[PDB]
């Protein structure tokens, strides 16, 4: 049985911590966090307390055996000061397809939302409104046995922090795009947002700087398919081989995070029904011969630190490719952060967001 | 600039844990002190062995969200005349280095981290076993340790070592063999991946596969790897087969380091020994489903294990593929192999026979 809100306990900060003033992406913390232990009585009581360290055994799961998964989204602070969340039903949703996915606890999805919500309330006034703002929401759940053996947790903490955010801007990003590095595999667990997944892509990102470039565009298969940009999904506007304008974003195969944002960027082209929308495989191929013969407009990654990150240069064995994103407006990625930006911030109602 | 083992400070505790009388439980008991070192942009500051301890760390601790992380398994074995030996730490000491230039953790001098460790392990040498089978487990652990949230090479990390007294890892010992589930559905690794490191990510997403395991009644997983089912590893060991090969040869053969394969200390040391015998082939190449599935039914297997520290040589009696049962002639063979590498490695280790694997504590 999963923990209850109803069942929170809350315990504000003696000494709050000094706001803000040009914030740095997941440095700055707020004053409150969210925590809430398992072991083999099931949950415990939820807590919001201050922001403080963790206390693990040293044998802990969670650092010898990656018994670890996190997920990531936004609240946005509007003119009207109402906080609101965006899409969190679909992170509840993932988290617990990762919790599953290790053998860490189940939870109620609308109980831990009520606890973020209310974590939120109580840290309001960190929610920053500025222009690209917002409050990034980091919940953590890891396992915590104090034993060696790789093993089932019988411990497990869910814990949540809050960090104001900025930009991370619409500046266009150059890729290394090199075979030899694999983020994923078919059968692995690169479509959970398990935290294996990511220290393993930081050698690789340092050299894609090394190289000149500044992020990794992760290709799969003897195809060279092209799944993610760095932390983002990717998606191409081009029109195809039988002369059909459309946006291309590789399919839920194994090898892909089934991002929000990238769902969203879905839901909103369908919608708009101006082009068509498609879920397939990318190869290198095809786009060099796409690029050839002029048909591609736009290139980016979607996510939620970057929302919709415009491409504009590929390095390809050690070749350089030229992406004419910007050329082409970008017109789909200022139309997307456009629509986006009124939803997230309430200028349009919309069902997407989630009132704190 | 590495850490010294001249600048330990040691901390005695002052809450000794009473010691165990009872079966020891691998990896459940841990001994009175551990090693300590933290690493940031002054370098590493000084080693100290201190009271076995909880850790203090940031929620936004780059160990947790991002598993930068590592880790080490060796043993200490207590010989006959008391003396305490670890059996090729030197090894491990390399493969923690790579471990940690693959994750972007600070780097550090390998002797000063031994020394350290045999310092750590001499303050709780009274908690080294010494009945037959029993040993100290040393598990060495470095984690990145940056307070934020971006995906970042760390700046601050924390190097520990705690131990563990052990008897077996499975209840009977290495004398009753194990069943396997081998299933293509799971991967451990990947060409192109990390699987060829001790990193903490390669062994969360084994649970699950581990549970069906155990589920369809097999005991270990059988990993495979590739379009041709090739044999990898099984369960957290390097895999073996000592069979009489398609071209009519006698061989040991064990899967090549091409990146999905840990390249274990007990693995090496298997080879090493089995070369220096002189008595049969022995070659690193892949092993597959359809070459295993064949030899059985031409009855060219005599036995298959499984090698790693915990274990040391698991031998291995049946493998569920699919739906079929493979009935794996192991312990109809002697297991002789199996039982001539376990009485060499005792007389290693135990010291019954001076080495220049071993490393006196
Ligand atoms: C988090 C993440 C994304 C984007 O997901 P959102 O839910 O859109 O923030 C894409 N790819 C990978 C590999 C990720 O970890
Ligand atoms: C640790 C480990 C081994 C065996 O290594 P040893 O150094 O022999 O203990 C084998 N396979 C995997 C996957 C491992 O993690
Ligand atoms: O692109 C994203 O927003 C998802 C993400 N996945 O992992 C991250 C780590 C730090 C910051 C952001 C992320
Ligand atoms: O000793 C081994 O078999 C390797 C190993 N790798 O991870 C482990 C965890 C617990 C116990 C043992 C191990
Ligand atoms: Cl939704
Ligand atoms: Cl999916
Ligand atoms: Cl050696
Ligand atoms: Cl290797």
């Amino acid at each position: 049985s999963s923990f209850k809100a109803a069942d929170l306990q809350l315990e504000m900060t003696q000494k709050p911590h000094k706001k803000p003033g040009p914030l740095v992406f997941g440095k700055t913390f707020t004053d409150h966090m969210l925590m809430v232990e398992w072991n083999d009585k099931g949950w415990g009581q939820p807590r919001i307390q201050p922001f403080q360290n963790l206390t693990l055994h040293p044998a802990s799961s969670s650092l010898h055996y990656s018994l670890q998964l996190f997920e990531g989204m936004k609240a946005f602070k509007g003119k009207d000061q109402q906080v609101r969340l965006f899409r969190p039903w679909l992170n509840m949703d993932r988290m617990l397809r990762s919790a599953m996915r290790l053998c860490l606890p189940s939870f109620d999805k609308l109980e831990l939302l009520e606890c973020i919500r209310r974590l939120i309330e109580v840290d309001k006034d960190w929610v920053p409104d500025a222009a690209g703002t917002s409050l990034y929401v980091r919940p953590v759940l890891i396992g915590n046995e104090p034993s060696l053996g790789v093993s089932q947790p019988t411990r497990a903490l869910l814990f949540v922090i809050l960090c104001p955010v900025g930009a991370y801007s619409v500046t266009p990003v150059s890729l290394l795009a090199d075979p030899a590095f694999i983020r994923a595999w078919v059968g692995g667990v690169g479509n959970y947002k398990l935290g294996g997944n990511y220290g393993p892509t930081v050698l690789v990102q340092q050299e894609a700087l090394k190289r000149g470039c500044e992020q990794v565009l992760w290709l799969y298969g003897p195809d060279h398919q092209l799944t993610e940009v760095g932390t983002m999904n990717i998606f191409v506007y081009w029109t195809h081989e039988d002369g059909v304008l459309e946006l291309v974003t590789p399919p839920l195969n194994g090898v892909i995070l089934p991002g929000v944002v990238r769902q969203s960027l879905l839901d909103m082209a369908q919608t708009w029904g101006e082009f068509r929308v498609v879920e397939r495989t990318i190869t290198m191929k095809q786009l060099l011969r796409a690029l050839e013969e002029g048909r591609v407009r736009e290139v980016f990654g979607s996510g939620t630190a970057c929302q919709v990150c415009p491409v504009h240069r590929i390095l390809y064995k050690d070749r350089n490719l030229h992406i004419p994103t910007m050329e082409n407006g970008p017109e789909l990625i200022l139309r997307f952060q456009k629509e986006l930006k009124e939803i997230q911030y309430g200028i349009r109602a919309h069902e997407w967001m989630f009132p704190v």
